[PDB]
């Protein structure tokens, strides 16, 4: 008999302890899933900027496409005026 | 007394593997905090570049509008050196 209820005091501290470490993985099933959570949103971030940033990249190869022509334009169109001054010149020379 | 220290037993074993849950939880979460470290690093190096690039980017624009405007100037100044050269003919 105080063999018995000696025994008991530790059956009970036994569920004690059991308690503690069940709520414990209780607020840890509750957390990863917050880290979870926090990973799935900010990956899907990371990708409306990544295609946000493609349609920029996309957007900035056509302007200098349009520059390179242009870039051409001007040296041809400068060309034309040099051989336009060189007929001036020939004109008033003897 | 046998059957309770059987259950005793049987306690233990229940304790015990609430535990290793925990520490499995714990190193969980290690791990999710590593990956947290290293994508906030990510975005920091990728953070500084983008703004580097983007500093880059405003002083080329600034330099193509002296451009527009150095164009103008020119296109204009033949503009004027036509009119001379009608009125050289009339
Ligand atoms: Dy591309
Ligand atoms: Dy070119
Ligand atoms: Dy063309
Ligand atoms: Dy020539
Ligand atoms: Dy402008
Ligand atoms: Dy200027
Ligand atoms: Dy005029
Ligand atoms: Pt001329
Ligand atoms: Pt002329």
């Amino acid at each position: 008999s105080r063999v018995i209820e000696s025994l008991h005091d530790q059956i009970d501290m036994l569920t004690k302890t059991n308690l503690q470490l069940t709520t414990q993985s209780q607020n840890l099933l509750s957390k990863l899933e917050l880290a979870q959570s926090k990973e799935s949103k900010l990956l899907e971030n990371l990708n409306l900027l990544k295609n946000e940033n493609e349609n920029l990249n996309s957007i900035f190869e056509r302007k200098n496409k349009k520059l390179k022509e242009l870039e051409k334009d001007y040296s041809e169109l400068s060309n034309r005026y040099n051989e336009q001054k060189e007929k001036m010149d020939q004109l008033s020379k003897l």
